[PDB]
C-alpha cells in the first residue's frame, strides 16, 4: 500500500485497500471509509468493478441522458468518485468550506455553494437525479466567476472547473466531439 492519502498527498491514519495499492484518510475517501468490511475495496476499486461488468458502459453518452439518470447506487457512487477527482487537487481548498464575500465593487452570489456542502447532500441523498449534482458543483465554479470579475483569482474556478469536465466526461463516457 502507498504510505500517503491518494486524496491530499500527506501522511496519518490511513485506511489501505485490500484490491489495490490505495491509502486514505478517513474523511479524504468518499464515502467515509466504511467501519468494518474485510476485505475493504476503495472507491477507485467500486469504479473499474462496473466497468469490468458491463464493458458497454464505456460507449460514448449524450450529456442530457446521463444528466436525467436517477440517483440510483451505481449513479450515486459515480458523483462520489467525481466528487473525489475534484478534492485530489490541491486547488480545490479554495472551493471546500463555506465562501463569504466582501469585495469593493462586487455583490456576492444568490446561491453560494461548496465542495463539503455537496459532499453533505451526497452523504444524505439529497440528489434524486445526476442533473442536481451537476448543477451544484457547476454553480461553485460560476458563482466564483462571477464574484471575482477581472480579478486575476478568477482562474482558480477555471482551472478547478476543468478538472470536474474532464473527469465528468470520463466517468461518464460521455461521447468524445471536437
Ligand atoms: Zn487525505
Ligand atoms: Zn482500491
Ligand atoms: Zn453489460
Amino acid at each position: 500500500n502507498s504510505n500517503i492519502c491518494e486524496v491530499c498527498n500527506k501522511w496519518g491514519r490511513l485506511f489501505c485497500c485490500d484490491t489495490c495499492p490505495r491509502s486514505f484518510h478517513e474523511h479524504c475517501h468518499i464515502p467515509s471509509v466504511e467501519a468494518n468490511k474485510n476485505p475493504w475495496s476503495c472507491i477507485f476499486c467500486r469504479i473499474k468493478t462496473i466497468q469490468e461488468r458491463c464493458p458497454e458502459s464505456q460507449s460514448g453518452h449524450q450529456e442530457s441522458e446521463v444528466l436525467m439518470r436517477q440517483m440510483l447506487p451505481e449513479e450515486q457512487l459515480k458523483c462520489e468518485f467525481l466528487l473525489l477527482k475534484v478534492y485530489c487537487d490541491s486547488k480545490s481548498c479554495f472551493f471546500a468550506s463555506e465562501p463569504y464575500y466582501n469585495r469593493e465593487g462586487s455583490q456576492g452570489p444568490q446561491k453560494p455553494m461548496w465542495l463539503n456542502k455537496v459532499k453533505t447532500s451526497l452523504n444524505e441523498q439529497m440528489y434524486t437525479r445526476v442533473e442536481g449534482f451537476v448543477q451544484d458543483m457547476r454553480l461553485i465554479f460560476h458563482n466564483h466567476k462571477e464574484f471575482y470579475r477581472e480579478d486575476k483569482f478568477t482562474r482558480l474556478g477555471i482551472q478547478v472547473q476543468d478538472i470536474f469536465e474532464k473527469n465528468f466526461r470520463n466517468i461518464f463516457a460521455i461521447q468524445e466531439t471536437s
